[PDB]
């Protein structure tokens, strides 16, 4: 039931969706380890991801998450990074693209920053990097993530599976770093939907 549209780089839409991806780039402690050394990505293509059944399977559970938040979703728009990209978009978020070994437990991690969900798309901690090269690094292989609508609802904060009681999700809120932005956590699949996947390569720094 998927769908792909392409939009193209004279859209506002693309345009403000690349601007998301380029403006919360920051520095990684790892020294670029897991993601590689860069400032900034090269775009290659941005599509909008369209499938009525996953879209209202989100929506569903939106609406009763916002009934249980004195009406508020509290939806955001968050990067997620993942091997697993074509099942996502296929089926939906669900326990197998769950992060196991997180932080905040067993569940599904959203960013704000791009490049910290960039350390991801090819396995937990860059895995052995891209597929041709075994480069985490790799600026020649195109790479790929997604930015998600995600309903936060009551959203648990964290100074630093099941939401705890009373809450949707868990906010893990940057507590030494202070140029990270905020990392997200959600335990059921249907709080958030692929809206759009993005195709791009990491730039080697001049
Ligand atoms: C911790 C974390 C994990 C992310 N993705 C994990 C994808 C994944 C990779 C391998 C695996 O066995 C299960 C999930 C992520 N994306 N954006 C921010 N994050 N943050
Ligand atoms: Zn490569």
């Amino acid at each position: 039931g998927t769908i792909l549209i392409d939009l193209s780089p004279d859209d506002k839409e693309f345009q403000s969706v690349e601007e998301e991806m380029q403006s919360t780039v920051r520095e990684h402690r790892d020294g670029g380890h897991a993601g590689g050394i860069f400032n900034r990505y090269n775009i290659l293509k941005i599509q909008k991801v369209c499938n009525k059944k996953l879209w209202e399977r989100y929506t569903h559970r939106r609406k009763e998450v916002s009934e249980e938040n004195h009406n508020h979703a509290n939806e955001r728009m968050l990067f997620h990074g993942s091997p697993f990209v074509n099942a996502i978009i296929h089926k939906g978020f669900d326990e197998r693209h769950a992060y196991i070994g997180g932080m905040f437990g067993a569940g599904i991690y959203f960013a704000e920053n791009s490049s910290k969900s960039n350390q991801y798309v090819y396995g937990i901690g860059g895995g052995t990097g891209c597929p041709v090269h075994k480069d985490r690094s790799c600026y020649i292989c195109h790479r790929q993530l997604l930015f998600c609508r995600v309903t936060l609802g009551k959203s648990f904060l964290q100074f630093s599976a099941h939401s705890p009681p009373g809450h949707h999700s868990v906010t893990g809120r940057p507590s030494v770093n202070g140029l990270a932005l905020a990392e997200y956590v959600i335990y059921r699949g249907e709080q958030a939907y692929p809206e759009y996947l993005i195709t791009y390569q990491i730039m080697r720094p001049e």
